[PDB]
C-alpha cells in the first residue's frame, strides 16, 4: 500500500543484492561467469508488483553491488542488462493473464530471451572486454550457451518452488 510496498521494495533489492556475495563461477574455464541467485528476489517482486518495478530493483541491486564491488562495469553492467531483461518479460507474460500458465510460459520465454540476449551481446563484448579477436567469444560460446540457460532456468524453477511452498 505505497508506503508498505515501497520498503517492501526496498529490502527484497537490498535483499538480492546480499544474495549476491555467494556468486561462484560454476565453469572452471569461465572465470568470467559467476552464477548468484539474486534474480530470485526480483521475479517475485515482478509477479506481484509488476514488470516495471521487478527491473528496477535488479538495476538498483547491481548498482548497490558495484558500489561494494566497485572494479566491474561491463560485468555488473551486463548483469544488470541482462537481469532486467529476464524479469520484464517473465512479468509481463504473468500479467495478463493471472491464469498460473502464464506463469511458466513467461519463465520459458524468458530464460530463452536472456540466453539469446547474452550470446549476441557477448558476441561484441567478449571481444571488447579481454581487448582480443572475435574468436575467443567461440570459443567460450557453448558455455555462455550452457550458463545462461542454467542460471536463468533455475531461477525460474526455483521461483516456482516458493509459489508451490506455500
Ligand atoms: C564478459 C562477461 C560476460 C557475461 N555473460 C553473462 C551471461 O552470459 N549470462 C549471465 O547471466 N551473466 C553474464 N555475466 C554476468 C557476470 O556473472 C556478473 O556480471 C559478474 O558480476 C561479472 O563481474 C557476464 C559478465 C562478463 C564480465
Ligand atoms: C513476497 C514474499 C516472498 C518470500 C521471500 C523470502 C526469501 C526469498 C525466497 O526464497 C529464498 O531465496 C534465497 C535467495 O535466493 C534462497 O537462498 C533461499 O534458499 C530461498 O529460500
Amino acid at each position: 500500500s505505497s508506503i508498505k510496498k515501497i520498503s517492501f521494495v526496498g529490502i527484497f533489492s537490498a535483499l538480492a543484492t546480499l544474495v549476491m556475495f555467494l556468486e561462484f563461477p560454476i565453469f572452471p574455464q569461465a572465470s568470467f561467469l559467476k552464477y548468484d541467485p539474486s534474480e530470485i528476489p526480483a521475479l517475485i517482486v515482478s509477479f506481484l508488483l509488476g514488470p516495471g518495478v521487478g527491473m528496477f530493483v535488479v538495476l538498483v541491486k547491481d548498482i548497490l553491488f558495484f558500489l561494494m564491488k566497485s572494479g566491474d562495469p561491463v560485468g555488473i553492467a551486463m548483469n544488470a542488462v541482462l537481469g532486467m531483461s529476464f524479469v520484464g518479460i517473465a512479468g509481463l507474460i504473468y500479467h495478463r493473464n493471472k491464469s498460473r500458465a502464464t506463469a511458466i510460459k513467461g519463465m520459458i520465454v524468458a530464460t530463452l530471451f536472456a540466453t539469446a540476449f547474452a550470446l549476441g551481446l557477448n558476441a561484441l563484448i567478449v571481444p571488447l572486454y579481454f581487448e582480443a579477436p572475435f574468436e575467443l567469444y567461440l570459443k567460450f560460446f557453448p558455455f555462455i550457451l550452457a550458463f545462461n540457460l542454467v542460471k536463468f532456468g533455475i531461477d525460474s524453477v526455483v521461483t516456482f518452488f516458493v509459489y508451490k511452498k506455500v
